[PDB]
């Protein structure tokens, strides 16, 4: 018997003998956000000394690489990275994957952009037949909100606008709004990115196609399943 | 002899003439900013109170408006927009725009996006047989800054952070920075968009592609001639 939280770990793990097999000594890690990749982040930590740093994907992972002493440099004085190293709240057979649930669509999207590799790190629930059942964050500008809402409602998609435990609206980094999306049923994530890429004010959607995952080291209840997806 | 400014009171003239011609009593128009959108918001002025009032691209064209007392609706209250009238940086033959030169790139868009008619005003030095040789406008994420120069770049593209007179980066409303690309030549604008949109790290790119001019009033040495796009 392995609890979710014991199945993270172990994919954390995981993704530390991935970086050390097949990352150089040196190099600048990509590191993504959330739970599962807190536990990559602390078993990282423990071969810290055999890599320069890290580029961030959020604040909070920012402040948990901090806090075991890995240098952090902006993505903006890298001009490469082999690997980023991230979790999924959604992922399918293509390598596709729904992100964002909390909160750090954009910086992930663009981390994962730069990186030559995305090593998904997941627990087997992640892992879907197709994408929707999670909520698809899409990011936006706040005078485009009902725009974007009315052209999703279009699809049968069900848009709430996410908010802060007080009800006032979530803000991101970048002083845009959130509409998490239910009810979508997609058949075909490549095609649905790049639509809804193309509506103004869009700022950045939470499907990770046209450019998904690698590979993902999936903990379930026998170990970890490593998956593989066209370059 | 007519001087670019008067080319500019001339279409924004044949645009109000356009509006009142078109667009019913009781009717919320859609706003563009810059100069030549400042002399169709003075001409508008004239028949202000045959209309609901405006939405805004800008928080300049927000301020001339309100100093003719019109109203200014959020976009959000406003389900559809019959007309959009703006100018831009240049316009080629299929109608497909640079915009941004002045800043408004992303609220531009958002508007245009909403009406079902897109009227570009124009004096005749915008049109031209190829977009590019203004610079594009590309909105960006920060912590993309490089990484987005360095897709540019790779297109031959020579991309120029907008500074302020100050030489700090301009920052815009959603706090982002600007890129500049010069030396593209721009034969296929609806694929270069496309790809641009499908960027993480990009918030909104100045070519008006996909969604162009339906229409242009362009004010030549001859008067205004009226040019059509395919819908
Ligand atoms: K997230
Ligand atoms: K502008």
């Amino acid at each position: 018997l392995m609890t979710q939280d014991e199945l993270k770990r172990l994919v954390g793990e995981a993704a530390a003998r991935y970086v050390t097999d097949n990352v150089p000594q040196g190099a600048v890690i990509g590191v993504g956000t959330g739970s599962t990749a807190n536990c990559f982040i602390d078993a990282l930590a423990a071969v810290k000394d055999r890599y320069r740093g890290a580029v961030s994907s959020s604040v909070a992972t920012t402040e948990r690489l901090k806090s075991h002493g890995i240098r952090v440099f902006d993505l903006n004085e890298i001009e490469s990275l082999q690997v980023y190293v991230d979790g999924a709240d959604e992922i399918d057979e293509s390598g596709a994957m729904i992100k964002g649930g909390g909160g750090a669509l954009t910086r992930e999207k663009i981390v994962a952009s730069v990186a030559e590799t995305f090593v998904c790190i997941a627990d087997a629930s992640k892992r879907v037949a197709m994408l929707g059942q999670f909520p698809l964050p899409v990011e936006v500008v706040p005078m485009a909100r009902t725009a974007i809402g009315r052209r999703l409602a279009a699809l049968g998609g069900v848009p709430v606008l996410r908010v802060k435990q007080d009800g006032t609206p979530y803000v991101t980094d970048n002083g845009n709004e959130i509409l998490d999306v239910k009810g979508l049923r997609i058949d075909d994530p490549r095609a649905l990115e790049a639509a809804i890429n193309g509506w103004p004010g869009v700022v950045t959607v939470g499907l990770f196609a046209q450019r998904g995952a690698d590979l993902c080291l999936l903990g379930t209840e026998h170990g970890v399943e490593t998956l593989r997806y066209a370059a």
